[PDB]
């Protein structure tokens, strides 16, 4: 997870 990820990111 890229950017500005929020929350419950997983993976890339």
């Amino acid at each position: 997870p890229r950017x500005d990820p929020r929350x419950d990111p997983r993976x890339d």
